[PDB]
């Protein structure tokens, strides 16, 4: 069986410019605005513990597997460190799952996961935790809220709708309130996502006798409206393959199927033609789709 792709871009490593690396930014004070995070600049390839540069308030660990921030006695409180893990391009308006392993959380941190925009590879990177619904909508976590709070450590899913293309972030907040009396670690890993978009349905299908166009009008019941990535196959009534076509992005509808003049001098009267729709990036296949063949509604001529 045809799985997902992941499409995490996770190489466990500081280096900006270095494929998959990933940001890492603070907040003094808690507050909803966050700028890149420091680290000595000799040491940002380093293996372990890396501290926040001259200031020594929080260290930040990564590796291939995770990624970690320790917040020092010296601290002022409240103060928050986020991650930002980034993804692959993602597709606008697909679905997309989220795993993790929420790590160690010691007493005194509280965590938030958001979605937000990718990790731009620049030591001058910031965001915002509000900008998240720039971005995605229907975030989601199996059985938790967002915002800071205590969490159950262990397998976390969070699940939301792209707004927008290209490669966004999974943000992985922590914060302290109060100044800390030792050293404080939070630690998340294994990090996964994969498309799970639904396959769009077949709403309508127009196919005459003779002619080549066949129009199918597709519809969504999850509410997606960019179709992009799904393969649609036409079979004939024997259920031999016509023709398969990839829909683009935003194509609108109706999407335009051309037969070879064989196959249209082929259609039968009233032929059942059948529709299978396969999301080519989540792999998910739709049930299967009929439409008769007709008589083009098109004026007599004499
Ligand atoms: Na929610």
């Amino acid at each position: 069986e045809e799985l997902p792709d992941d499409l995490m871009n996770f190489k466990g490593t500081w280096e900006v410019s270095a494929d998959g690396s990933s940001g890492r930014f603070f907040s003094k004070g808690a507050t909803d605005s966050y700028v890149f995070h420091l680290i000595p600049a000799k040491d940002v390839k380093k293996p372990g513990w890396r501290e926040h540069n001259e200031v020594k308030d929080s260290y930040i660990k990564i590796d291939k597997q995770s990624i970690a921030a320790r917040y020092k006695t010296s601290t002022t409180a409240p103060y928050s460190v986020a991650f930002k893990v980034n993804t692959k391009s993602l597709i606008k308006d697909h679905d997309y799952k989220i795993t993790f392993e929420q790590g160690q959380i010691a007493s005194g941190i509280t965590v938030d996961y958001r979605i937000g925009s990718a990790f731009n590879k620049t030591t001058d990177d910031s965001f915002k935790i509000s900008d998240e619904s720039k971005y995605a909508s229907n975030v989601k976590i199996e059985g938790e809220e967002q915002g800071f709070k205590q969490r159950e450590q262990g397998d976390k899913t969070i699940s939301f709708r792209t707004l927008k293309e290209g490669p966004m972030s999974l943000v992985l907040l922590s914060k302290v309130e109060k100044k800390p009396q030792g050293d404080l670690d939070v630690e998340f890993k294994n990090l996964k996502i994969i498309d799970v978009t639904n396959p769009s349905q077949l709403d309508k299908g127009v196919a005459y006798v003779g002619n080549k166009n066949v129009q199918l009008t597709l519809k969504s019941d999850d509410g997606r409206t960019n179709f992009e990535g799904d393969e649609i196959s036409l079979f004939n009534s024997r259920g031999e393959l016509l023709q398969t076509v990839t829909v683009t992005k935003d194509q609108q509808n109706p999407i335009s199927i051309t037969l070879s003049e064989d196959q249209a001098k082929s259609l039968k009267n009233k032929e059942k033609l059948k529709v299978s729709i396969k999301q080519k990036q989540s792999k998910k296949t739709s049930k299967d789709f009929f439409f008769e063949v007709g008589i083009d509604p098109k004026v007599e001529a004499k």
